[PDB]
């Protein structure tokens, strides 16, 4: 019950936010059959066709995407199948944070940055102990609700982003909890480096190539060696010698008190009811 059968008739789109391969996410409005209520929405319409034989898959795995219940995990809301599949969830008003990083590049604090990390880290946590694995964890796939409170998308979606997979995924296709935790380390580096293309100037085709014979992101301007450290290992070749998502919670909230001794930011020297683009 957790999951929501929608009807076509009771939902709409408004404006589009992006196109792709996969299909078009679109701004909407959600006012059920009956409720008194308007709720913004966002809308991914596929490009997967329906049926019977189809149809049954795709409710299958989008039931347990809305079974989670996390601050800091986005849960699937609803779902629409008529000759097109339209999934819904909240509307998240600040965009994705690698936009977000991007755009305030002058005025993001060491509090914020280090935050965030706590709070992804928490989120990628609680899916472990859910025993589902992200697959595709990225800067573009963490969601802003308010500037202080983000949350994960897009988890379990392998029904290439070959620069944020561990090695062993880009060589045999294994995806575990402790591929997740090489993937955490770049959208780290991401955050540190205020939304850089990781491996600029490297060809996908010679990532696999490139990191057996040992490189590895740079250390970013900001970040102290300590900092530095704990995302390098995140990129070790053994697996099981990478941080769990546990012992990063540990170490990045303890940094998260004293900020300013972590990160080294130029000037760097309740919140209810708060919106950006949910208007204009
Ligand atoms: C990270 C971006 C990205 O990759 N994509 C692909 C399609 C979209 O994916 C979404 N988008 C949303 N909702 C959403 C997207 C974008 C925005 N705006 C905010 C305002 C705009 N400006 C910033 C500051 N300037 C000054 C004025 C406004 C930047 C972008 C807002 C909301 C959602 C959702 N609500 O869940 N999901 C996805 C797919 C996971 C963008
Ligand atoms: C070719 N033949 C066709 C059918 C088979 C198939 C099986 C399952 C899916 C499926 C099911 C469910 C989802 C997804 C995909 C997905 O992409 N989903 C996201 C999500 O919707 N995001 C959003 N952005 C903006 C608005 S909605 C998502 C949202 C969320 F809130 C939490 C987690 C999550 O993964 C959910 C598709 C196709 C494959 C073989």
């Amino acid at each position: 019950a957790l999951l929501r059968i929608l009807k076509e008739t009771e939902f709409k789109k408004i404006k589009v936010l992006g196109s792709g391969a996969f299909g078009t996410v679109y701004k909407g409005l959600w006012i059920p059959e009956g409720e008194k209520v308007k709720i913004p929405v966002a809308i991914k319409e596929l490009r997967e066709a329906t049926s019977p034989k189809a149809n049954k898959e795709i409710l299958d795995e989008a039931y347990v995407m809305a079974s989670v219940d996390n601050p800091h995990v986005c849960r699937l809301l609803g779902i629409c199948l008529t000759s097109t599949v339209q999934l819904i969830m909240q509307l998240m008003p600040f965009g994705c944070l690698l936009d977000y990083v991007r755009e305030h590049k002058d005025n993001i604090g060491s509090q914020y940055l280090l935050n965030w990390c706590v709070q992804i880290a928490k989120g990628m946590n609680y899916l472990e102990d859910r025993r589902l694995v992200h697959r595709d964890l990225a800067a573009r796939n963490v969601l802003v609700k308010t500037p202080q409170h983000v949350k994960i998308t897009d988890f379990g979606l392998a029904k290439v982003p070959i620069k944020w997979m561990a090695l062993e995924s880009i060589l045999h296709r294994i995806y575990t909890h402790q591929s997740d935790v090489w993937s955490y380390g770049v959208t780290v580096w991401e955050l540190m480096t205020f939304g850089s293309k990781p491996y600029d100037g490297i060809p996908a085709s010679e990532i696999s190539s490139i990191l057996e014979k040992g490189e590895r992101l740079p250390q970013p301007p900001i970040c102290t060696i300590d900092v530095y450290m704990i995302m390098r290992k995140c990129w070790m070749i053994d697996a099981d010698s990478r941080p769990k998502f546990r012992e990063l919670i540990i170490e990045f909230s303890k940094m998260a008190r004293d900020p300013q001794r972590y990160l080294v930011i130029q000037g760097d020297e309740n919140f209810y009811r708060a919106l950006m683009d949910e208007e204009d």
